[PDB]
């Protein structure tokens, strides 16, 4: 369509649509166990997490009414802090959000909490420790 | 159909028809999680929430067996109390309906109250913390 | 629910609502083969014609934009011409549709209309040639 | 069909068939939330509590083997007791049951019993607290 | 249940209760393609055909107002009448049936019109050529 | 969602983005028999066709390939040409839709070319002979 | 089919062969909840458990790492012990098991194993507490 | 299970069960578009077809009604004689089946007789030109 | 997975692999209408049609029993031969395959050719007149 | 399709594709309750556990996060020990994982653990407790 992010499939759009204020999606790597998690799975295989993220920005306001609307997933000791961050940090600044609101969650805290969200969105992303947990806020 | 409201869905009606005594239906705002929280969805994303409202109490009875057949999601204290608030208890009170029914829940609470709902219909009303619960009395 | 003839269900209801202009649905008796002739098949096994057409005409207007909005099925000439018929000539004048829109159908006419149509309701009609066709007219 | 009472319908037969020792069935009047508690619905709007269990009176047992095999919905003070009652009363001993067999559940008690049986039929009865729980029997 | 013949089973009740006038059912040999023609099935893979058309007709009606109510599978000419047709002259008189209503179909027309029917009943009747169509009637 | 006109609901955007050139879509009036003629069902009933209309076209561009990709229904003498009909032309042009690709269909070949549609939304339209079909055009890299 | 038991259905003996070391399978006579209780449903309306016993005992062999691999369903007092329960060993003893291995459930206990069973097949048998559990063992 | 081919799946057991005189099932080997033609679908990728062909030969009597229970999928004139159908014959004459049954089919004409085969069972046989089609016969 | 082309989604894989000698799969612009020509519809709306097809051509041979094995749509009039068929054209060279089987189809010949395909994928494409349809040849 | 070993079934290479970091797969024998413990079933009857285990080691790797990534069912000691398991050492260090991640579990524990496995693969693998459980490592 005209005006709609080019890398957001039908379904992906419906579910944003459908999500309300509070409902949280998780954009998984190409290496989380995206399908044996999700309530609603989503597959996106072509699709890096940066790109995407920056298209959910644009469409999907964050839950103010919380403390933390975004979530990483933090590392296990002695691997490395992905540097993918840094882009994730670039763009959620980019769209007037407050890096405050992100907070970093151990690997089965992260994977609980992809199960109580609505959906996760299998993607392509090669980069290690890429997963991304949104909470949806209200629209203006 | 005749002599039916002309914004009550076929399939809304079907639901509220077959609701029973006791059963609740939730009128959610357009913020409101309503496809994630919902048993049985009615999505009427085009209908607002009074008018709504007015068209079911004319439809369906509410029930006189509980201290409250009515709940309006409670702000956090002490934010401004919704406007919208006072449209829907003029409608209310005027089916006949005594306002000392009407009950505030917890943002928490409500979400948990409308995930135990027979359904949740979707609304496209755009003003905040404008959910309702209804349950169903005897006919 | 109040308002609402205590005689329809609740996926009858539905239905009717759903119908538009043109749509046919059939008031199948007792002994009609509803289920293997129904597009979508309603069960109301403890109700009569006579009761049902009633509610439903109340609910409903007829198709203006043809010569025929109803049709019974003819019998097989001319055996015991059906008493039944007589009360629904009553209830369709004075409701008030013209008693000249009714055609009577060849029973594999019936058969071949039934099909096409939107929707039959299997009642408990023990009355023979008893079935009803009604077309669903202009609400406004 | 023929030997078999024309007010129980086709799925409803099939449902009291598949039954066995020890399943319950409700059948529920015009007022109860059959729809959402049922583990199996039947609709059967158009029909009467009393003829209906005369029906399956007929072809089905009680269970002899519990105290009490059929259950009423009892009142809330100060609701009438409702004359429906009598009826049932008066109609289960002439199948031969002995009316000691009744026993009566408060409301809650009732609908949470109604959720653990095979099945519920939800009827047309206008009487208020005309719901009734059947146990079936054994066969022989 | 009580007042039901013992080989039938809940779903064939049913499916018989839900066929209304003019329909058929085949009544299917162990040999048959029962799976592969029926728009419907029901399998009663432990039932010999002359029991069960016994219980049908008791049940059901056949149709009097066509030429043939019920169709046998000729024999490819040669290979023996088979016995059971005897049986079934035994059976169809008895219950009140004229065998003038008795036709006799080839193979192919056969199949044809099984595929045609409401329901085929698969059955384990190990005798040859034991296929029977049974057209149902009005119910009065 | 931000930037998404607010009368298209979940599904509409959905079935609007899985349609592809070629592809067409009916908005159908209330008195329309839209759930008996359609392959693919969106219920809108509490939405009017003209306001419907509008965010349709904003995002999804007509078909150029042929010569109408706008269908209305045309009235059986004697009811009235309707007023929306305007109302209509007024937004199609302004889209950028030159008003020489309406053409008009008898009833009945309406309901035929709306069995073949994509989708039929069902719409709160009171308005008689207020059907519109709507055939997807390409959509260009800028 | 040749060499296959002709008394074990289609989808019967798929289960019997689907079914691993430890799965059990319950043998419900007619007056039996099979409907129910079981997680997976066969019926077999027209056979008699014997018979299918036999059959079952041919293909299936017994779980000899349990104590019980066998269990009836005992009787309350004052019902009479069965003599079907005679006729069940040998078969038992006539397929080479030790009738040791024949443990006795109480009716609730009975209900609460078949609950858990993998399937069970709802037969003809019109005895009582001729029910019976079957514990799969392994193959070679 | 005892006293069963070891090579056939619980599935294709029951689907070979329920095909009844005339029915056709395809063995398909790796190369051929199982999944495009089939009306069922059973699939078997770890198992070759003569020892498939061997089990099914040994379970299933071929139809003796036609002078054509086998077909194979003919060449390509150009490509070269498959091995396989020395294995194919050789399987055939060893239960009592005559070869001159076989016969040989283009692949336009293969493709079309499997569409309106009863199932096709997707094996992993590597030889080209491998494909089977078996017509079943009577059991007595 | 290891050794799998990362432009793959789970289900195209599944695709390509159950699709055998002469199946057809259709990679699709995002112009295309892809979901209501489809028989079976895999989205990978993320995806470019070059990088899609070269992973494919690697997995899966082309039908060299026809004169055509690869379709590309024809333009109408009108607009510019994209150049993106000659990215195609030097793909198609190098895995193997001769040139001259590209033939071009009239726009309403390729849509009626994809509805008869085994599957369609709707790709993230921007080019116009993108579209490919590959035919599945023999392996190994 | 080339360069994919030709063992693994078209649902069973999804199945391994949308598995993630995490994810387990049980390898399960001839004789275990697959069926009835698997949350998602894989048939793969025709195959034996070596070939399997080898194919699946190409493509997906273990998970190094833990401490055990390979567990096999413990005998009742009871039984001696299955040569099959020398085998599966010979493969596993084969492919560059360290024999250390090998754990052995009692069969209740094994049972219970495969429940929550994401698949469960039927082989035809005839060695008793030959039974694998596979955990899947990250992908760089
Ligand atoms: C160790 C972590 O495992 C998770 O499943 C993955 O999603 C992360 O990228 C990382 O590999
Ligand atoms: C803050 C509240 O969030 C809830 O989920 C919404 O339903 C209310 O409208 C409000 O926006
Ligand atoms: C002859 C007629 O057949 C139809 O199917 C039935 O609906 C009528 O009642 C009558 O029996
Ligand atoms: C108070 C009682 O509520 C129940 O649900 C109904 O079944 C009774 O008829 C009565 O209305
Ligand atoms: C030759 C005939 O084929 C039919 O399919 C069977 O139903 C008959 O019993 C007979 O065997
Ligand atoms: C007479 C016409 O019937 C059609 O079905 C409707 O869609 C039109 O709006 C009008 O009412
Ligand atoms: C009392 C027992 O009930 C059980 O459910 C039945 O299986 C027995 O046959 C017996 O009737
Ligand atoms: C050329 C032939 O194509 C067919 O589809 C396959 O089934 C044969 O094995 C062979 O490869
Ligand atoms: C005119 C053509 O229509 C097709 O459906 C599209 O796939 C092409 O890219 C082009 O736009
Ligand atoms: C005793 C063990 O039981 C399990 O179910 C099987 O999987 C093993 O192979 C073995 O037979
Ligand atoms: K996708
Ligand atoms: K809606
Ligand atoms: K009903
Ligand atoms: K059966
Ligand atoms: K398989």
């Amino acid at each position: 369509l005209k005006h709609i992010p080019k890398n957001i499939s039908p379904d992906l759009l419906k579910t944003l649509m459908e999500m309300g204020h509070g409902d949280e999606i998780v954009l998984a790597d190409a290496n989380y166990p995206s399908a044996s998690c999700a309530n609603k799975l989503i597959r996106c295989d072509g699709v890096n997490i940066p790109e995407l993220l920056d298209s959910i920005l644009y469409l999907m306001p964050l839950d103010s009414y919380v403390d933390s609307s975004i979530q990483f997933m933090n590392v296990v000791s002695g691997d490395d802090i992905p540097k993918i961050w840094g882009t994730y940090r670039q763009m959620i600044e980019g769209h007037g959000t407050d890096l405050k609101t992100i907070t970093y969650l151990r690997r089965e805290d992260f994977y609980e909490r992809s199960k109580k969200a609505y959906a996760i969105v299998a993607t392509g992303e090669t980069s290690l420790y890429a997963n991304i947990i949104l909470k949806k806020g209200v629209v203006v």
